[PDB]
């Protein structure tokens, strides 16, 4: 919140107060929290009616330090998911000179909620045991038309991990994020196309066209009409089956049953099959492309401009070949001939409306010839082309309906919301800041600096070094959970369940799915993530070069622990453990925004720990820096990516060191802190250098002692900002010597990105659009960093710390409002009771059927011999169930 | 755990504390949680790859004694089951010159858990008493499909013994592990293909192909199409029957009944049948071969390459011939013609898909001609060829079906986990270490030394001496229980039950079986087993020559009792009595890992006891040693296979003498122990010889008294490691004269095996991959062994024991261990604010782990 | 509504008029279908046939009103000369029949 | 708040009498189906009066 | 195919005067539908009555698709107390009524 008087900044909460862990439960951050402030919309409304094409800026009056008032000043939204692939130069569209951004994931099995066999599987085992008294081969009922021997094999040897569903739901949310772009322009912000290319102006008159494998440069059309994997460079295989017996022996252990709860629609069922095939294979299967009509700043030149979505570049390794087992239409003997097999399909697979070339060409609408016993030749298709043909037909409303049918088998609300959080964390991206004196700056068009970019975590994104397909693989950026086919098979049929797998009474998905407003919201959810990470890095004074080398440094020992505990590299009792200091950022988010991040569970010996997206990053990336006006790098600062008005205008509570400078009000303007706060001024041998009041330990260190670093003090950081915010500071040593790190040209600070204005807008003035809170303190070689003024330049600021004088600073002219976290149809009121009881019954539906053990017992030869009597089912202990105990 | 500081090694537990009995029940230590220690690992240069093909290795940053940092250095996983039969030399595959490894086993009988009669049997014998079974008709049969006269005559047997299922399930699991190699190349880590042949690179493009009797050299083919058993040669015999009346005399006592439950176990009843037959006959029947495409280290010379699985060579059982009684689907009198017998059966037995030659050739899919009461001739098939036919069709998913069916019929949980333990203990295998001053070393290509290998038990494995079929004098390794046919038949037909015969759900079958990761998990389970043995052979200083001769040729009484008590002995009935000191090794396992080994029932005279794989080895073996470069045998050391980092980084707790050195250049860097604790130095300055602070002598200063050996003292062993880790140690006696044992070339210590690097990886530096903990103290002659330095070389280390100096050694920068600056400008002790913010949430984890 | 519209209300609307599957694969009856049944019984004072159904071991009924599948196409009308017109809500029969 | 566009997540309410008045306007000879501004709707319409 | 066999009770066979007709009716009742396309032919004439002729219609019931059981086995009652047949003539004589 913005301070109105110095009394408000002086009474702001300390940083340690906000990093305490909190116990209360909290609602999710939906992004409407920002929408109420930066837009007209007050209640639910048609996105097309609202023209949210023009709702993409912070706006407001600004006050200058000289006493003039600027009206209709603006600041751009920092994030976007679009990477320009053609760029404007000299008012003419031209191709990109820079290689594309890429992301890599770590994917592994981990323990989840403990799992248990259902009543129905106890039924199946009873059927086998009662059969054993006979000469007859029919062991058990064949569930949902699948072969009874297959139910017999699926119902055996369960894993103790539990099941996750995370990678699946990620692939589905990445694709939803990509197709969301395809709606009309009135519902997408202009700013999203010009976060990187600030010289282009998108036209409102046509919707953007999403396509596949089209890019002009660097071999980014991964085969074109003859598709191959963007990373592997190969091609997959996909084969369909009625029974497991036809699956080749080399890969019968990898097969996946396709549940018939999906495919229940009158239409779009073959499409549902293609989509389910997409959610369990490797991603990306192709490079998607957004194409939008755009024009020059004058609106003269016009053309189709090419963009690559970030979601289409992030790699999630999975299976390349796969085998799906289609539901049977009626219980029957397995087919021995082709016609018997084709006639027997519930949904018969076919190619989508888009022809492909190469070996095994696919015609649009082409049907598959089912595999069967005694078949002369095994049949299969390349998978990259099968996913290619349907790729242009997927859209948001169908993914919503699919996901809604999926909802009725298993819980998918929280899991999807978590995978969506991960989507937003890996996809929204901002360009690096430029230093300046004034309010705006940008790098040269079609330059390496223009396109260099960063995560909400202040880490730079790696680039490709060669033409697609990529011969080699980048270090992983983040670790996600995998979904095992075996336990998937057990759960899809009702043989097993766990607390995270329970169907939910809503029978419905998160609000973000199926909306045309989704891109705007995802763009707005990245903001809090950066606010929390920047508070994390700016609470301490380490410079970007020192982070950049911290992991291996042996100059200091504390810097190493500091780097090492910010990432996830610990495990215990077979499962993943969250980064030890990511919990601090998680704590900060809750205390500052009064909301709760989405989390998954991990079981450690049976105890549940929560893991948010903050705790799962991996070491190896480079930290964000800022460039000079000429494009030279600047190392001296703490990492930064966004201007601090975003931090301080969208919080309920903020640490004291980061607050805004208060408005002029008659005599009183700005104020500092002195020896009455326990601070002290630093002087050296040189009489023409002065540094502010600082912590008392600062007098007795020029190098930090090994095993120790700079402390949290909010007031000293405050005076550090007051010194920097004068236009003439020196970033120096205890003795007044130059530090090893590169420093900006004098008096400059990093500032936010420039975008073209609308009529009536003004550019931001002075330091009203700049990071300020990045006060350096820890040099790479272990020296302290000081901010010096000359004596004459020193007098007014020191008296201002003494509160005898006043400093003059610019501010936004804005008030504080932070909203509370917060529909029945007539038909819903008509049916509310029946919905209330049926929803309650579905929660226990599990593998349940009305028949009890007491009925089935009457049908048995011997009740005592039944495995259900001698082994009643229990939840599995972790990591392993007891085996061969000492009697 | 590795040590970040010397306070961590002062506070480590004593060996005696860890050898102490613990009473609580503990969980099994599966490879599914051992897996995560290799993945999820500190280090920033690491490209954290997902494929299990690449998660094959121990990666990490390292720190030199000179203060330099090394990124992403590598240590290989020591074990494998594959044995190369083609060897690359000169960048090309070349036929191997070395003979195949072999394993052998002895049977025992199982009096534990004697059976209890069902009500059914008791009423049948009751009817035999009140009648003469005269009520029954010629054609009466049960629903199962056997006639009543047979069940009645089987009922009449009285058995002392319980039922075991062990040898059965063991054969099933060995075959499982062989078939588990057939999955795609991404699913098996490549390090497994190059533990022996380290000049070879497996290709990720194609799956390994599993065949049989295709070996290049040494008669390995086993006669090809006509299959003869690899041990002893000759064919077996197999026959099928609807009644036991038709089985020939002198074989009637040995017949097995096949329950319909075996036949309905899988979609193809013939496959389930052959699987049962293989399960209850002698193993191996043939030699399976794994073929994998490989390429040159430069990638220049690709080709197919042959490997022989270790499971394929273990020898178990002896039942060359058998008779199977099969259910009749109709209620009929016993057959008199051939066609009646054919029509009569529940499913007629058939040959498998792959045809074979011989005096009795079998066409593919050929149908057996059933036996009947008229006997123009008895009819029969060769058994090795009958199994050669079905050998290709066995598959891990179907085995998962089969195990589920067995679990329903009788509980398979406990028994299968124990059998799996024996499978790991017998098949997993590591090469003997070579000595070096530096980080990496290996023996010459296609050398005999390249192929010497050992168990997790640190016993060297036997090698074949002649071409197959073998006619060897047997050299067995361990005892196993056998499954008895009559006790089988009493249970298959409802005539008896036991306490361990409780039926189970199919869901409870252990998750390893039928899973494609299992091979990988196998290797992992070998690592903790060794650690335990390693801590047993190191706490005492006995050298490898002394272990080679204690049982066969040494006049010292103490070694004799020592080698004698480490192994098991027979009872008057012939039952096992478990190894006395083996109980110590079990204890170690449970204190270092907080996990338990499988337990198996045993009896002495009618007294319950248990047995683990730790207590069932046979006395009379040869021990692990190491090779100098150029391959000369050296045997001064106590036996060793694996590097210290493996022992140190997987344990929850280790004894004090085995802790890792702290990083160089810190306050509280490596140190030693002195008089105040209780030690005393030996000096010999008249000859330039100084030795560390050691244990006070007890009339055993130069020769040990007959009937006594060196005492357990953790701190002297530690000081001996300090003297050793210095560059030029010298192993001499009390006078400073040469010991009888062969010694390493000066300065050398045994070190881990070399493997080819991935790009971006580094070879380990210094003694970071060395084994250090094996310090000699007791020689074959009975004299003490001393580690000496010269009077000048010995001056700093004495000051470090005396704690007035620090020493410098290399380390791994893992798991909370950080680098030390050369200055050390200490400040006031200061808890960091982030550590106080996160203290509780951190302790919660430890508590959750403590629960488990 | 079921295949291509970004309005949430039509989506829930077309969704609730039809039946959905249970984890076992059993029918869960259409939620708004119960309204249509009610209409039938108030306009005619006669009942449609009822059939037993279960959710987890809980009794329920089903009529032909609640067992249609989502994803269909609807009734429209033709101009003379046969051009499609679709401004109206769907219709087949004249008011006198309803009345 | 649904005078020209319905809010996302809401639709027209059940009101019998307005539907009645709409039938009255329709049963007159030349009804015209347009929007709030009096502009053409996207749906195809009957030839006038039909 | 042993797992899928249906037993035909004698009650189906004594259902009608011709047991084969009742048998075929049971078989049609438990196999896949339709097996064939029935056709209704009716004489018709012109609106002036000028042009009479036969005219073909296809019933809507004939085109609905239900079931999937292409193949089946029927177990039939034995009218005599006998052991299972070994020859053809024994099996023919044995049955309650031969199909």
């Amino acid at each position: 919140p913005i301070s109105a008087d110095f009394s408000e900044v002086e009474n702001a909460p300390s940083f340690l107060s906000l990093a305490e862990n909190t116990d209360e439960v909290l609602k999710p951050y939906t992004g409407l929290e920002i929408q109420t402030i930066i837009t007209n919309i007050v209640g639910d409304a048609n996105p097309n009616q609202s023209r949210i094409f023009d709702q993409d800026r912070l706006r407001g009056n600004q006050y200058s330090a000289g006493g003039l008032v600027t009206q209709n000043a603006v600041s751009a939204i920092p994030f976007t998911n679009l990477i320009p692939r053609t760029i404007r130069v000299g008012n003419i569209l031209v191709n990109s000179a820079n290689r594309l951004q890429i992301t890599e994931t770590n994917v592994s099995e981990y323990y989840s909620n403990p799992i248990i066999a259902t009543k129905l599987s106890e039924m199946i085992s009873d059927q086998v045991k009662n059969n054993q008294f006979s000469t007859w081969r029919r062991d058990n009922t064949s569930l949902q038309g699948f072969n009874a021997f297959d139910i017999a094999t699926i119902n055996t040897a369960i894993l103790p991990n539990g099941l996750s569903l995370e990678s699946m739901l990620l692939k589905l949310s990445l694709l939803h994020s990509i197709k969301a772009m395809n709606v009309d322009a009135a519902s997408i912000n202009r700013s999203q196309y010009q976060v990187i290319d600030h010289n282009t102006v998108p036209t409102i008159g046509a919707p953007a066209v999403v396509g596949v494998n089209n890019s002009p440069v660097f071999g980014e059309d991964c085969g074109g009409n003859n598709p191959v994997y963007p990373f592997g460079g190969g091609t997959g295989a996909i084969a369909f089956h009625v029974t497991l017996q036809t699956v080749p022996d080399e890969r019968k252990s990898y097969a996946i049953f396709v549940p018939p709860a999906i495919l229940q629609a009158t239409s779009d069922a073959n499409e549902a099959l293609a989509l389910f095939a997409l959610s369990m294979s490797e991603w990306p299967h192709a490079l998607y492309t957004v194409t939008k009509q755009t024009t020059d700043l004058a609106g003269a030149n016009a053309g189709q401009q090419v963009f690559i979505p970030t979601q289409s570049t992030i790699h999630i390794g999975g299976r390349r070949v796969l085998d799906l087992i289609i539901p049977r239409r009626e219980i029957a003997p397995n087919p021995t001939t082709l016609v018997a097999a084709n006639a027997m399909c519930m949904v018969r697979p076919q190619a989508g409306p888009d022809a492909t070339a190469g070996a095994i060409p696919l015609a649009a609408g082409q049907l598959f010839n089912m595999n069967f016993i005694g078949a002369p030749a095994f049949e299969e298709w390349p998978m990259t082309s099968y996913l290619y043909s349907w790729a242009g037909r997927f859209d948001i409303t169908t993914i919503r309906q699919y996901m809604g049918r999926l909802a009725t088998m298993v819980g998918v609300k929280d899991a999807y919301w978590a995978a969506h959080e991960l989507n937003v964390a890996l996809s929204q991206v901002a360009p690096k800041m430029t230093t300046a004196a004034g309010g705006w700056a940008a790098q040269a068009a079609n330059s390496a600096q223009q396109s260099d970019v960063c995560y909400s975590s202040l880490l730079t994104v790696t680039r490709s070094a060669a033409n697609f397909p990529l011969a080699n693989q980048p270090a992983a950026d983040m670790r996600v959970y995998d979904t095992d086919p075996a336990t998937w098979n057990k759960v899809a049929l009702g043989l097993a369940t766990a607390a995270n797998l329970v169907p939910e009474q809503s029978m419905d998905v998160p609000f973000v799915v199926g909306d045309a407003r989704a891109s705007f919201w995802e763009r707005l959810q990245a903001i809090p993530m950066c606010i929390a990470w920047t508070m994390y890095y700016h609470s301490r004074g380490i410079t970007t070069l020192a982070w950049d080398n911290a992991y291996t440094d042996n100059t200091n020992k504390w810097l190493q622990k500091m780097v090492r505990n910010t990432f996830s590299t610990t495990q215990s009792v077979g499962t993943i453990i969250p980064a030890r200091y990511g919990k601090i950022v998680c704590n900060l988010y809750k205390n500052m925004f009064h909301r709760a991040p989405a989390y998954v569970a991990t079981s450690v010996g049976g105890k549940e720990l929560h893991i948010t997206h903050f705790e799962r990053w991996l070491p190896g990336g480079t930290y964000a820096n800022v460039y000079s006006g000429a494009g030279a790098v600047v190392n001296c600062f703490s990492p930064v990516l966004i201007p601090d008005i975003w931090c301080q205008y969208f919080t309920a509570k903020l640490p004291l060191f980061a607050g805004a400078f208060p408005p002029a009000q008659g005599q009183n303007s700005t104020k500092g802190f002195n020896s009455k706060q326990g601070l002290m001024i630093h002087r050296n041998q040189n009489n023409n250098l002065v540094a502010p009041y600082l912590e008392k330990f600062a007098d007795n260190s020029s190098y930090f002692p090994v095993g120790q670093g700079p402390e949290i003090n909010d007031m000293a950081t405050w005076n550090g900002r007051l010194w920097m915010t004068t236009g003439n500071v020196q970033y120096l040593d205890y003795s007044g010597a130059a530090i090893v790190e590169a420093v900006p040209p004098a008096g400059e600070l990093p500032v936010g990105k420039q975008i073209p204005l609308l009529a009536g807008e003004n550019a931001p003035i002075e330091l009203t659009n700049a990071a300020t809170t990045c006060v350096p303190r820890y040099s790479n070689d272990g020296r302290r960093i000081f901010t010096y003024l000359t004596t004459a330049q020193s007098v007014i600021p020191v008296q201002a710390c003494n509160r005898a004088a006043n400093l003059a600073r610019s501010c936004w002219l804005l008030s504080n409002v932070y909203a509370e976290p917060a529909v029945e149809d007539a038909f819903d009121t008509l049916t509310n009771s029946s919905f209330l009881d049926v929803a309650k019954s579905v929660a226990e539906s599990a593998g349940e059927v009305p028949a009890t053990k007491a009925l089935t017992d009457l049908q048995a030869v011997d009740v005592s011999s039944l495995p259900s009597t001698s082994d009643p089912s229990n939840v599995l202990s972790q990591p392993a169930p007891l085996m061969s105990p000492p009697t």
